[PDB]
RNA sequence: UCCAAGGCUAAAUACUCCUGACUGACCGAUAGUGAACCAGUACCGUGAGGGAAAGGCGAAAAGAACCCCUGUGAGGGGAG
């Protein structure tokens, strides 16, 4: 089986979360957190987070030896976007979006 | 043919801010009122004035006790 975990609504670009996300894609447990934990990088924060989350569950919800877990499937998805305006220079008006982004993550054997 | 320089006179005619009953080969949320929603509101304008967007869980809240990750967050996975 594979234990999932969502991260609905993370408030960043999911396009700097991918990249992340595809440097723990299939590796174990250990080794992708390992990566999380000394990456530079904000996403690695909300994608440590995810997978922990998956690995509890993984260990409580379904009795799983998380000593022989990996990341089975990774992928970010586009959140809401929060519409904000920007002034500039002559009265005139711009479009923010504030991306947010959705972090599934499923472990397994 | 009819008697101005005195006055009057109902009905059959015009209408709908409204009340009641009823109707529709009228609309069905970009439609139909601008407005189904706390709308002449927010917002814009010194002002006269202009003028939006925005409905729907389920039959019944039975709206998820409790456990786990997390920062008593967000979010989720179980349980129900």
């Amino acid at each position: 089986m594979e234990v999932t975990a969502k991260l609905r609504g993370a408030a960043i670009s999911a396009q700097k979360v991918r990249l992340v996300a595809d440097e723990v894609r299939g590796k174990s447990i250990e080794r992708a957190l390992d990566i999380l934990t000394y990456s530079n990088k904000k996403g690695a924060v909300f994608v440590k987070k995810c997978l922990n989350s998956a690995i509890a569950n993984a260990e409580h919800n379904h009795g799983l030896d998380i000593d022989g877990l990996k990341v089975a499937t990774i992928y970010v998805d586009e959140g809401i976007t929060l519409k904000r305006i920007l002034p500039r220079a002559k009265g005139r008006a711009d479009r923010i979006s504030k991306r947010t982004c959705h972090i599934t993550i499923k472990v397994g054997e």
